[PDB]
């Protein structure tokens, strides 16, 4: 569902800076 798929896209946004 869409918000799935926005916490999806966040928490990699978030790996990202790891």
């Amino acid at each position: 569902e869409q918000l799935l798929k926005a916490l999806e896209f966040l928490l990699k946004e978030l790996l990202e800076k790891l």
